[PDB]
RNA sequence: UUUUUU
RNA sequence: UUUUUU
RNA sequence: UUUUUU
RNA sequence: UUUUUU
RNA sequence: UUUUUU
RNA sequence: UUUUUU
């Protein structure tokens, strides 16, 4: 009667949020592995950028070990801080690792510890001079940097410095966007953000990375999770207003603007063609379960908090609830609607197991052969009758 | 059901300022860069013109360094007022750079340090006089002036020092405008108004800086942040009005309308054309999402607060959701009405990958062919159907 | 009649509180002088005790310039914390004053500048190898250290560096307590303080300074103004309750303690004995302008604030008021009382030019020969003037 | 006038909480030291007796570092909790060091690492080794123990290892009481402690540690701080009831009946004596101030907390306050009347330098030759004056 | 600063 | 201005 | 710490 | 930017 | 990202 | 799970 078909909404609903309720206990505590991070205890840029030359080498070097190359991606990133110590202990949040934060205090070849000379420090010395040589070998003699003569450079001036270490942030940063959706299908956006930060001349190109550096870098940050969890959390630090920002932030932020919502294209695809926009062909008993599923999606995106666009870098759990194949039909509609209506709508690698041809072809049609489509006028449009039919007659 | 479609509307608003909330901490505090500023201590109009000479010599430098060349800037900018020192020091918002006043007492060929001369002194004069020689050696034997003489100059009195110092103003302050939209496309705009201020009487036309001078310093100005945040922060103090303003902040106020909302010509004109200027041709389906951003966008834009308008000059990162791409039916509707209706739209360089070429020819034929377009009238034209007819007759 | 009395009570009270009202402007600003500190960049603690020999040896100098010694000074103050910078930065309110915070990164046989080695550096070198060599030739060969095996010590362990960092700072926090007061007759107090350190075994007495180098650094600590500001915020910061105190802050707080209300001894003795110990003697129409202005002071005590206790060594300009020769009269019957009660108060040198030796009598005979002193007694003693009698009869 | 004399009462007791308001700041952060504490795994008995038998030697040990000593400390105290690792981690409250726990795991000789064994592992091992032997060989082939087969002894049983403990912690746990106020004449009312215990049963008087390694403990206990703020902690925990207590904890709690209190007798006897028992003797114009001098002091110690009676324990800087000196007079005879009543009063060290004999004198003829003493009676006893006049005959 | 008993 | 004890 | 009666 | 009348 | 006019 | 644009 009445009743029903209400009770199976809030049966949905209730279900929906079912058991994320409560706080966890301790008992489930991951197992912590110590990494070794090197961040620069002075402001001296030659200092600096010796630090920054060995660990461009370390996450180069392929002898060197996972730990080690997190230690060298967290000095790089929080290197542009003045602080780069109290950068990483007061934006950390990964309960898989634990940071011992080493000041490196003077600057050799390589870092010396500095602490108890000859006792358990000169096989760390060994290891990084290997570290070093194993770096410098594996390369076919090419530098990390496109410009063989942007790697043995002296820097003395800080605005130098702080020109290189921002286009080698920029470099890093550009590669998050598309480290886990499709590491493989990058290159192409990458190089068209590198080419909008040079032509807007926040980035000095003279220190440009190689293409092979860029690769193995962004391998190691799909491969780790602490390294995507530290930036999302800078990331999402930066993104709250009411300080002023430097140069370094604002380029994370502006990284961050396309990072945002990654890895979620046929969710928001979804929302935006199916739901929205508006078409007759919505309420056709194929489509209420997906409304509904819709909704309970939105309901719990907007629960999630501020860590809901970064849901699948951070990998969430809560991210297979969000991906189609819950609501393929209306996906599909949308999809279909959205590769007829928007361009660039097509590139998307979308030939999965749910496809349903015949809702795609539905769609298909509703964006073009269905109707103009004429919404609610505010305004009283009486004579536009012969206006919406020249506007479907294309 | 009638509750959807609300809710989605809600979604999109908390998703449009999701994690803008809250304050930052300061462990993301940039690196600081010691920029040296020459200003003078004194009123003596003669010291100050050889310190307006000596500055427009450094930005000519070739050899200069870049710190050297944002502290000429610096020092040109505050020229005109009367204590350049404190305008610095009390307009200054930028955490990239942290600026050392240096008062110049007296006035040598180059500047006199006089502290503790021969004991870190002599060295920076003989970089000055390095830097001096570089500049006027460079040159084929032209001076910055586009006349020889006003190089060569001699000043003794107040009023000729103002108005130099007022050109120069003016004409450092008309690059802003097209510094980082489009500097290769400038000394058009550029020459315009520097002939409005001529005709005007504002500026003498013999202190005109010539256009090789300009060019570096547009380059410069381009290349450097800090710069464009101290000429925006002034911009905006002069806007705030309540007290009597000199010719100098006249004149500055006056550039700044022009400079006002430039680099985000896509997003207004998309708002007066597509949303303004009521066309029945708007609610069809495939302009209700955009209209929703639109106005997600103009919440924005009044959250951002008084320095909205300078997005660009700042490099806010809050101009990338602004930029059309988010929207790109709307705007490219909106676009071809401009360029249908306005004759001066139709310049803009609009040849972007998200055109929509079936939604430009929607604009265009809205424009002219879809009706003449009567709105609600207050007053009771009952009769002009003929009228609407004639006009429509064209 | 009935009005005066009460007027001239009013008028008084509003002569105290005369003009210290509204806020002052910022023309009088007092030039600053640029103090250079040397603090560890790191946590190794062979640096760190390489770095508090060589301050030692910097206040031990001659030759030292006073900006040196104050330098020097703020090194050895803010040691103990593990980032002094942040220390001295976050607890100075000196507008006398500025500090450049330098991190020393790594050490040399002194301080390795670090910063453009052989550009204004080599100079900075040979005048700190001066200083170390006339800080050595100055003394007969006596190390700071009352042994001269602390000296030329080895420190390689935390705990051994920690140790000797804390005997360091509370042998120069004892000298804080009678500084400005009278410091050459010190070294009674400051001896009765370090044996009571020693006897709870807070300080290790092996790092323990010779009485040169302690008188040394308490002329330095007399002259200059500007430590004595910072270690007084420094004891007002640790009062603050809230936190858990370390052993240096427990140790500071402690010798705060002491230094609390001195150089006010006049005052203080004045209230306690005077005014509380209620004697029949006090209303005899000589005393009644004392007890308004002693009401007055009490008033202005606790209106200015937590810095009140320590007037003197900030030698603030209210401490005159404070000061016996406003109220010689009372005061003089307080510190007869004070030398009749007290065995203590005696040492006192009071051989002022108000001493009254009438009221000074007339406070000796009170405090023995007036009476016995019953004041109004809650408990009804019905049968005690026999007590009386016998308590009088001594 | 009648303002007078209250006003001064409110101004003592604004200046007792002067500036003890407010949170301080994270910039006064004392430098911590690393602490490596040797926790057992498991809870084989075996395992914990070898490991208690370690730690005892290491304690004994001359050539012991101090760091060393404290994590054998904390290994002995936490030795009777199934979960040592747990309740150190969970009852420190140490800002000076930080405790990295260690697994012991398996037991040999000394203890195995089991860590990379011969990386960095072997000179360990060899420093635990000669740490060993130094400690069997300072003794003159002396256990531990008072009984030499109670340190060659197989432990296998769960019960003998817990009562072997229990014992241990005992008499561990008795030199706290005597640690710091006077350990030179300790070994009375630590043995006295010892006797009840064994007449109680509670501790089986076999595991007896001879007198040279209680001295050497308590020197330790005396010197370091952390170990102190332990016990004192693990004491307040206890104290907190709720749960069941185990027969470690009761013990514990025992005594820490004793050690409550612990190095301010003369405060607690002056408040005892002085100001109960209320004599006719005390409202004599001299002991006013004394008194609210004493009641603010009660305020202060209400407002302290919990770790208000382990003041001296933790040796907090409130405590200098609460010492006499301040009140000397009221103190003096306070403490002449305890000599005169309680037997057990006058064998304490009271020969300061602010004794006042006349007060002392007071006191004493207070308490014996003043009255009998009849206080304000419930009871009508209108003939009890014969009953008086009886019991002041003595 | 502290030196009793409990 | 200041010269004790704590 | 405790040493009665009940 | 501005180019009338008043 | 941006390329008009004002 | 993901593969567009921004």
């Amino acid at each position: 009667m009445s009743d029903i078909f209400d009770e199976a909404a809030s049966f949905r609903s209730y279900q929906s949020k079912l058991g994320r309720d409560g706080r966890a206990s301790a008992a489930t505590a991951t197992l912590t592995t110590k990494i070794r991070i090197f961040v620069p205890a002075t402001n001296s840029p030659e200092l600096r950028w010796e630090l920054t030359l060995f660990a461009l080498d370390v996450i180069r070097s392929p002898s060197a070990a996972e730990s080690m190359k997190i230690g060298a991606a967290f000095t790089l990133i929080s290197m542009y801080s003045e602080r780069p110590g109290a950068l990483i202990r007061s934006l950390l949040n990964d309960p898989d690792i634990e940071a011992v934060i080493i000041d490196v205090g003077s600057m050799l070849n390589g870092i010396p510890v500095m602490e108890r000379r000859g006792d358990k420090a000169q096989e760390e010395m060994e290891g990084l001079m290997r570290i070093l040589k194993t770096a410098r070998e594996s390369s076919k003699g090419k530098t990390p940097f496109v410009d063989s003569r942007a790697y043995g450079l002296r820097i003395t001036d800080m605005s130098t410095l702080v020109s290189a270490v921002i286009t080698i942030e920029a470099q890093i940063w550009i590669l998050i966007a598309k480290a886990v959706t499709a590491p493989d299908t990058a290159e192409e956006s990458e190089t068209r953000r590198w080419a909008k930060y040079v032509q807007q001349k926040r980035v000095n190109p003279f220190f440009a990375l190689t293409q092979q550096w860029l690769t193995e870098m962004r391998n190691l940050l799909s491969q780790s999770l602490s390294v995507r969890k530290f930036m999302v959390e800078i990331l999402m630090e930066v993104k709250k207003g009411g300080s002023a920002k430097g140069r370094a932030v604002e380029i994370i932020s502006d990284i961050g603007n396309y990072v945002e919502e990654t890895g979620m294209a046929g969710f928001f695809a979804t929302i935006r063609f199916g739901l929205e926009t508006r078409y007759p062909a919505l309420a056709l008993n194929e489509f209420q379960s997906d409304l509904n599923t819709i909704k309970g999606l939105m309901l719990l995106y907007r629960e999630i908090g501020p860590r809901a666009p970064y849901m699948v870098l951070l990998e969430e759990s809560i991210q297979t609830k969000f991906a189609p194949g819950g609501y393929p039909l209306l996906w599909s509609f949308a999809m279909g609607v959205a590769t007829t209506i928007d361009r660039s709508m097509g590139a998307l690698n979308i030939n999965r197991g749910y496809l349903e041809p015949m809702y795609f072809r539905l769609g298909q049609k509703s964006a073009r052969h269905h109707a103009g489509g004429i919404d609610q006028n505010m305004a009283n449009k009486l004579g536009l009758n012969s206006d919406q039919v020249a506007e479907l007659a294309a």
